[PDB]
């Protein structure tokens, strides 16, 4: 059942760009098109002048990080999203 940290990175992507007001749920909901979502994780201290937050997005599998990072510059609550690959 636990996979490492270095699995849980092969699943994971960062995420940057979000809204100041992006919710987990927003994350949950976007990427639940590429794939079942396992863990979201807010990085950043919402600073609310700035579309510049950031978040991990763990997904179950290894096969959705590269359909998530093509996501990169889709709206999500309005600003283009950038979808990377944590590892």
């Amino acid at each position: 059942g636990n996979l490492t940290p270095e699995e849980r990175d092969a699943r994971t992507v960062f995420c940057m760009q979000l809204a100041a007001r992006i919710r987990p749920r927003d994350l949950e909901e976007f990427f639940s098109t590429v794939g079942k979502v396992r863990d979201v994780r807010m990085i950043s201290d919402r600073n609310s002048r700035r579309s510049k937050g950031i978040a991990y997005v763990e997904f179950v599998d290894v096969s959705s990080v590269p359909l998530a990072i093509g996501l990169t510059g889709q709206r999500v609550l309005g600003v283009p999203i950038i979808v990377q690959a944590s590892q």
